[PDB]
């Protein structure tokens, strides 16, 4: 179908260079794509489009809403029970929200873990080119969304806004990053099963 090549497209055009060297998610400029399937959860579209909805009314009737990836070693909890802010914690850039990419490559970091955890868990490689890796396209609605630079740990939305987005900068943010705090503002639309390439 060509909504699943306008997937590809989105994983494969989106990639970039990573500051680290590849040392998170691996050394690749592509992917190979062996499967996308579309998540239907009807009881995670409602919870989503009830959210949405709320979001919208409280933004001038716009939703705010993008497809951006989620990458994570729990995306099958996550396709079952869907996003959850029970489970992020203050720690990161943005405290304790859920975070999205607009870079395939940036999400494909987060896959085993934080800074790429151990790598695969058959090979304990982060540039592991065998290994099967699954990412998360998703619908997510960022409402007014607090444009932030440098590090803010929040709990929750700034006062007033749905989501907070984190805008490249100096000394600084590489590429943009997408936080909700409620976990109702996105829906895992897209399983994508892929391997890094070797270059
Ligand atoms: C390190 C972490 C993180 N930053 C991200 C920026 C964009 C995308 C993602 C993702 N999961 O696809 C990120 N995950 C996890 C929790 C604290 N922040
Ligand atoms: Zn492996």
């Amino acid at each position: 179908d060509k909504e699943f090549q306008s997937v590809e497209e989105e994983m494969q055009s989106t990639v970039r260079e990573h500051r680290d060297g590849g040392h998170a998610g691996g050394i690749f400029n592509r992917y190979n794509i062996l499967k996308i399937q579309k998540v239907c959860n009807k009881k995670l579209w409602e919870r989503y489009t009830h959210r949405r909805k709320e979001v919208s009314e409280e933004n001038h009737n716009h939703a705010n809403e993008r497809m951006l990836f989620h990458g994570s070693p729990f995306v099958n909890a996550i396709i079952h029970k869907g996003f959850d802010e029970r489970h992020a914690y203050i720690g990161g850039m943005f405290g304790a929200g859920i975070y999205f990419a607009e870079n395939s490559s940036k999400s494909n970091q987060y896959v085993y873990g934080i800074g790429g955890g151990t790598g695969c868990p058959v090979h304990k490689d982060r540039s592991c080119y065998i290994c099967h890796r699954q990412l998360l396209f998703c619908r997510v609605t960022l409402g007014k969304s607090f444009l932030q630079f440098s590090a803010m740990k929040m709990a929750h939305s700034p006062p007033g806004h749905h989501s907070v987005t984190g805008r490249p900068s100096v000394n600084g943010l590489a590429l943009a990053e997408y936080v909700i705090y409620r976990g109702e503002q996105a829906y895992p639309e897209y399983l994508i099963t892929y391997q890094i390439m070797r270059p």
